């Protein structure tokens, strides 16, 4: 038969594991590979240099019907070999199981291998407890069979059924954190269950290629050499978090560009709060979305190295160039993080946190504070940072 390999991902960290796979495998340049990496864009001079190698969007978490126009180039018997998002694996696999029904005579699942979107996963696993994991186990897997047999999707627990795919075909799973499972108490069934078919997400893999492919690698992933050198100087380095805006009783933009230069001056000076040290070079990895705001921080900011508000925390990790210390406007990234880089996350105002005790209730927040990753007095809200001027 013939294999064919499918990338699919809405997200970021599945996609750049994915991307990882693809670099591994790049000395195959003929290997069937159909790409559905809606926030990469693989440049033309990688492309070309390969041979069936197709590209589908993703509209609402699953491959568009253009899939089927690509599978039908491939006449012969097919085994697909998938990659997914775990907290999307049901509606990106719809497709995939849609067709294979209609071509039973041919097409069959080889294999899968699912990595985590992020912390969305646990934040949804918490929301299980007190549950029967067992028999919410069991029926998952009942309503998956049918999901095979007909292409129909039914569950009664879209949570657990992300994690049932063994029951139907090979499957490797790839977490975030392999501790959550395993200290998860009432995950126990669970984590017995899956059994031999998970593995701690690999952050290593990049070490272990050849020259050659971390350079393949590396621009598959849109990290460029400005940005890597920048970030390989023998000194310690902190990156702030920035955020957009919050509920500062204000629409005007430059306030929250003002108050998050007063938030970053807590970290970079003496007199701050949570005053990193002296020793520090400084970086500022400003939120996607962030716009004209970042421009007015990183003007402002005295002696700071941006980081394109492009590249993110996940693939500084699959790189491993990620700074001793991060810290600055909270975020859910902070969730996949080595405790140790951890400083201070900042919490702002909305309609679910106006306090420090919300922000200790903010859903990522109860999971990293039970595995441990991060102290109560590790979490901030930002209204008790008082002004502070910057320096020369």
């Amino acid at each position: 038969m013939k294999t064919i390999t499918l990338y699919l991902d809405p997200a970021s960290l599945p996609a750049l594991n994915q991307l990882m796979d693809f670099t591994q495998n790049n000395e195959d340049k003929t290997h069937p590979r159909i790409f559905g990496l809606s926030r990469f864009k693989i440049p033309d001079n990688i492309i070309t240099q390969y041979q069936n190698i197709h590209f589908v969007e993703l509209k609402d978490n699953r491959p568009t019907e253009a899939l089927f126009t690509i599978l039908d180039q491939y006449p012969g018997n097919i085994e697909l070999n998938i990659h997914l998002n775990i907290a999307h694996s049901v509606q990106l696999i719809r497709p995939i199981l849609a067709y294979r029904f209609k071509h039973l005579d041919r097409v069959s699942i080889q294999q899968l291998n699912l990595y985590d979107d992020g912390s969305m996963e646990y934040v949804d696993l918490e929301k299980e407890e007190n549950k029967d994991i067992s028999a919410e186990i069991k029926q998952a897997e009942k309503q998956l069979s049918h999901y095979l047999l007909t292409g129909k999707i039914k569950f009664d627990n879209p949570t657990i059924a992300r994690y049932v795919w063994q029951s139907a075909f090979p499957v490797k799973y790839h977490f975030l954190s392999t501790d959550y499972f395993e200290k998860a108490e009432f995950l126990q069934p669970l984590k017995e269950y899956l059994a031999e078919n998970y593995q701690k997400m690999d952050w290593t893999a990049y070490q272990q290629l050849t020259p050659e492919q971390q350079a393949f690698y590396l621009t598959l992933v849109g990290f460029n050499d400005e940005v890597k050198q920048s970030l390989e100087v023998q000194q310690a380095k902190f990156i702030f978090t920035g955020t957009t805006t919050w509920e500062g009783n204000t629409d005007v933009r430059e306030y929250y560009a003002q108050q998050q230069l007063n938030l970053l001056n807590h970290f970079t000076q003496a007199e701050g709060d949570l005053f990193i040290g002296d020793h520090y070079k400084i970086y500022f990895k400003g939120h996607p979305r962030g716009g004209e705001i970042n421009d007015y921080i990183l003007n402002n900011a005295k002696n700071i190295t941006n980081i394109p508000a492009n590249i993110s925390f996940e693939v500084l990790m699959m790189t491993g160039l990620l700074p001793d210390k991060v810290g600055g406007v909270a975020s859910s990234l902070y969730f996949s993080l080595p405790k140790e880089k951890i400083s201070h996350i900042i919490f702002t105002s909305n309609k679910q946190v106006k306090s420090k005790e919300d922000a200790l209730n903010n859903p990522y927040v109860k999971v990293m504070r039970r595995l441990g990753i991060i102290d109560e007095s590790q979490v901030i809200f930002w209204d008790s940072l008082k002004q502070l001027g910057g320096g020369l």
